[PDB]
């Protein structure tokens, strides 16, 4: 959790020794996870792509300049690719949670500490630089490696960081932060004119300056696969937020039945975030008025609706990133060993599974029930008058049930913190009254998961009420535990914040807290009634 | 589960080929596992021992035979060892489950199945043979392979299976059943006479015949290790429940400090019975007056006391059967798979695993709550005056949390059977009548789970009632899950049991269960409440 | 050319030995090729196949029976597949240019000279049986490996061919022709359940008796891939031209979006003829109202239309018959030595290319030329107003250009064959009188070629004529060109024509191919003139 990608862009020189041990101190930086090494002889250039934690990245960037620094001569560099530097952009961007403002910040950091290490002429791009003229990269690589013995020496073209200074084997160096950007084309059988023509259509910039295209942040253009002999629209989506991933396709899509050519499919090239691909999912459903339950099926769908896999299969356990590097922590879950670690755990002289977990667990048991006797009813025709109430409900009980399963972690998290706030030194001023200020931060966590674990059990009453009145019938044992374990998970929930809000001061937080926590105890004991009620009296 | 012992007793005409190519045919055998091929050169004989079930193992000693029969010649067999046969004495054990009776039966197979696949004179020996006077094995050892040339024709040598005829490269065989035997040897740092001297005393026939030894149905001798310089009271058990593995060793323990020699520890010799040595285990905790919760630490124990590693380390992992080949039946259970499986699993489109499951795991969770808060409020200094209370309270729920975390599988099992009835032919009146007769039987295991579930639950009640008393007090919110958690695993157990009642024909056991039942939730809502008052009143 | 399918149904004894063997036996027949051999060990059979020539593949097909006659004994055979012989059905099915009847006759002969070389009973079924009871395989084999143990014996079940005996490690064997049949599964977001409802609704059997499903000709149920977690309406075309292999997609389409649930591509199992999925191609160019000029991008769209790389790649090159077995002949072509092979070539000492070769080759030019003019008058916008008159036209000239290329041969073997006759004995009436009858035959065929050669050419007339109108205009010359060489084209095949009509006798057949031939050389004349003249006359 806290992805951020960094794609440094290295100025290749063309030669193993000089790749794979840039490649190595790289990925011998730890907290970054080393994601693809692409070189290409003819540009003369390789682009690293890494991901990782905000500062944990920034040491792999600079980890990663120091290495190449005693590398590369940029004297007997020159590639047919308009270089600069012997690093040329390096970019900071976000992946998960890290917002802007954050990669921002990185590439402020990697700026400062590498002219410094160094003394190189670098400044900041993108969604970084302060100049409102330094944002447009292609703008900054004034004419490329001889640029510097002019250019940086000019009151206009002050370096962001580092001196003003020339040297021999480097040629500045570029930081910054942009959005995520995806490597999308689109597969026409038509040809190379047709195919440019069309894209001139959807890129932003349009044919020339006055007439933009149709979608924004959207920029590409007409290419031609040799070896396939199948044209191509290739473009590039600069947000996938404003502009998605399938708008651009199923536009490109009308583009082409507006000219009678066939489109087929598409190719992501490099990798891909699981959000640009899982809206665009998202989107065949509401449109398609479909029920895809499970999240692989969803990008099984979303394969198929943008042939993805065209050119060659698209395996997703492998090109997309938060699957490639999963948002695990420190130490394993214990979401993850057998259920008989589990239970043969938190009755282990354990202080640490136990309690505020198992109610988690128990609660999210009790979910999944609800899940399946809500998928029990489905599909087979006999329930068909039920489709429509059985779509509608499966889902909040199943995504309720993992996110209750998260909460087993969450949990051991908290207590964790809790522990080490405790076990802090103490006893003179400025390490007493700051220890117990961590302390209480501490219980804070502590109370606030059961507290959610309350929270999001509390929502799911009203459609396992409705769920309790059709709903198979045959799996009426099923529902009755499940109302019923739905419950103690409540009850735990409540102990818990109970205990913890015993150590906490802030009596505001305190009373508000103890009464929420209450109610929801309480409308736990009531609404598991009548469900078990409803079924009771369903009996038939 | 259902565990059978079997040692074919080979005459080794003494070359791989003949051992290994016997070594497979047994264990190409399916239902039965190969656990030991012992082969000595002077002797020139090959033990071979496999476990497996009743009918699984008999196969494999037949098919051992049927291998064996076209591979030895017993005309150029002459091994220093009492031989008779080609197959010697082929015997059938317990180890869990599977009584005597049984294993008398399984004898009566192989004799029958063997004599008739082959034509040879087989015998049945030890708890099997009825002419009381082929129980001892040596007694039919009429002078080994040159008596068939005469005896295999006598009104008194008559076989109890298998014709009266003499085969050139055979030399008869014996099936049987005896109990279970254990090689124990005791180590003296005295001197074979001594060490002879001492084990006359022990064994049960004594020093001649009038004045038997001390231990019954302990059979041995003096014995001298030649690298080592040491000397040995070598035993049989013949029947650890009779005279234990324990008693055998201290009471060579104080022969010996009769004598003034001291006794260096012992070791077992081939597999051992996990009871054995566990019972053991349970003697030097009774005696010595300690707590030793955790299983294998019981093992520890009972080694260190016995000194079994002494000559070599005592792997327990590899030297005890129920270990080497544990219980699990087909298919894997779904305590074997993570937490996090077994959650995103009831809840699948599975009819399969739920509620009754749920229950049983709901419940599981609670015991072991109980059971770590017992181990919470215990060892560390303050607690002290509560040990004695700790000790007696905190097995129950430990042993008891294990047992539920078992029915899972149960439930499992019972609903595999279930399914296994419903799916069976019907209609012509020998197979409805017949299928429904099943399927009945099939509820009645259904029912029986949960109904366990509630019975073993409602039986921690009062030491939960006494635990939450006194017991820590910082695991308060960890009891009162516990208490909650161990109520609704009684209210599944109810659901279940009663909604499988409902096909139940049979109304004595129904309204008789229907009631039991009851009275039990009945309990569990009423004991749950005091526990959570109790606990309440203790906030202090 | 001339490609017959064969797909002996082996009952794998389960053995690499067995398996392996009859895969060479059935390799190292000459005339065949082997395409794949399927064998599964659970259902403990292989199914083999391969293609080529009538009576090649008669050879590689009781080629294979006599090696498995000398390795299968079907007394130690048991599958999980209802078997009957050690080989099962053994069919032949059309691929090209064959047709049923022949196949038929295929039929007749490998069960003839099976049953006679073996001693066996052999039956024919499907498009061969004659007796309207055998049309069905699944009832001939009545109750599968025990049955000749009675049914080999009755006036009811007697052989078609093959006596009445009953062999021990043989089981009777079934030969026969159908139509050729395709795996299709359809890929479902669904449930089982529901994809079988769908299947249901598809098949031709219907939901039971009474009440069919829409499709005719197919077959199939619903089905579920356990890796993928997919549902699958499993299908058999089982003639793709009743009921084609997109209108079975196009057809469970719509059954799934009457039901909401999302179809996601599709697979074909084993091989595919090209016809099946290229009728395919055109209807989507039918219907989606496009131009897709070259053959390998119609697969291209008919892939991603159904979405045949769903579940693994669709490698046409390696799936498809027509490509994987070629139809060249006897030598290689002409058409594949380079252009210089060619030119220096026919002017080689050559009788064998030439004259009527270099006639085929320069009108293939001719063709071809106005083939890219009219691309080279498409695409690009400013042509917009042509792209109707393009789209219709471009076609006729690059199929006929590729068909006259194919004349390249056609003249070559002709001529072979006419070399043939010229040089066979003489001299006795029987072989003078007939040697004489077959070397008529033989210019016959030598001049059936120069002929279409004219009567292909002659109909791009007026299309080129149009084209010459239009169509672009900086390719005049290329269009001049291009009238001049079709011209020369028909005199080539003019001459030609008449030189070997000078050996025919059959006055009829000549006067009238003599009259034919020269209209089409006059309308050559003057047509090429008019092209020519508006070319000129449109020099603006």
């Amino acid at each position: 959790s806290q992805l951020v990608e960094c794609v440094p862009n290295f100025s290749e020189g063309n030669n193993q020794e000089v790749i794979d041990a840039i490649s190595q101190a790289i990925s011998q930086t730890p907290g970054c996870v080393l994601l693809d090494v692409d070189a290409g002889p003819s540009t003369n250039r390789t682009v690293y792509t890494f991901v990782g934690q905000p500062e944990c990245v920034v040491e792999g960037a600079l980890s990663a300049a120091r290495t190449a620094s005693q590398l590369i001569d940029m004297r007997k560099h020159k590639g047919e690719h308009p270089r600069m530097g012997a690093l040329d952009v390096c970019p900071f961007i976000p992946v998960r949670g890290v917002s802007m403002d954050e990669c921002v910040l990185c590439a402020k950091a990697f700026g400062q500490r590498l002219a410094e290490e160094l003394n190189v002429p670098v400044y900041l791009y993108g969604e970084a630089a302060q100049m409102p003229s330094r944002q447009t990269l292609p703008a900054i690589r004034a004419g490329e490696y001889e640029a510097l013995p002019e250019k940086l020496k000019q009151a206009e073209w002050v370096p962001d960081f580092g001196p003003s200074s020339f040297v021999p084997s480097w040629g500045a160096t570029v930081t910054g932060a942009r959005k995520f950007l995806i490597a999308f084309n689109i597969n026409l059988l038509s040809t190379k004119e047709q195919a440019h023509r069309i894209a001139l259509n959807l890129r932003e910039q349009g044919r020339g300056k006055d007439q933009p295209g149709r979608l924004k942040k959207v920029q590409g253009i007409g290419w031609y696969l040799e070896e396939k002999n199948l044209a191509q629209v290739s473009t590039n989506l600069l947000d996938f937020e404003v502009t998605a991933l399938h708008t651009v396709y199923e536009e490109a899509r009308r583009e082409a039945q507006e000219l009678n050519l066939p489109v087929v499919g598409s190719q992501l090239v490099g990798l891909v975030p699981l959000k640009a691909l899982l809206d665009a999912a998202a989107f065949y459903c509401d449109k398609e008025k479909l029920f895809v339950l499970e999240e692989e099926h969803r990008i099984r769908l979303v394969v198929n609706r943008l042939g993805l896999d065209s050119l060659a299969p698209f395996d997703p356990k492998e090109r997309i990133i938060e699957y490639l590097v999963p948002d695990s922590g420190p130490e394993q879950s214990l979401l993850d060993a057998s259920l008989r670690a589990f239970v043969r755990e938190v009755g282990a002289r354990s202080a640490a599974p136990g309690g505020g977990s198992v109610a988690a667990a128990v609660a999210a048991l009790g979910a999944a029930l609800a899940s399946m006797v809500g998928q029990m009813t489905y599909g087979r025709r006999q329930f068909d008058h039920l489709d429509s109430t059985m779509r509608r409900l499966i889902p909040p009980f199943h995504a309720a049930s993992a996110q209750l399963t998260s909460l087993v972690d969450a949990d051991a998290r908290a207590f964790a913190a809790c522990l080490g706030a405790i076990k802090l030194p103490k006893n003179t001023p400025e390490e007493r009254d700051r220890r117990t200020c961590a302390l209480q931060e501490g219980l804070r966590q502590a109370v606030a998961v059961p507290l959610k674990l309350a929270e999001t059990v509390s929502q799911l009453w009203p459609a396992l009420q409705e769920l309790a009145q059709c709903g198979n019938l045959s799996c009426l044992s099923d529902l009755q535990v499940a109302a019923k374990a739905l419950e103690t998970g409540v009850f735990g929930a409540y102990f818990n914040v109970l205990i913890n809000l015993k150590d906490m001061t802030d009596d505001v937080f305190k009373e508000k807290t103890r009464h929420r926590i209450s109610s929801l105890l309480q409308e736990a004991k009531t609404q598991a009634a009548l469900v078990l009620g409803s079924l009771e009296a369903r009996k038939e």
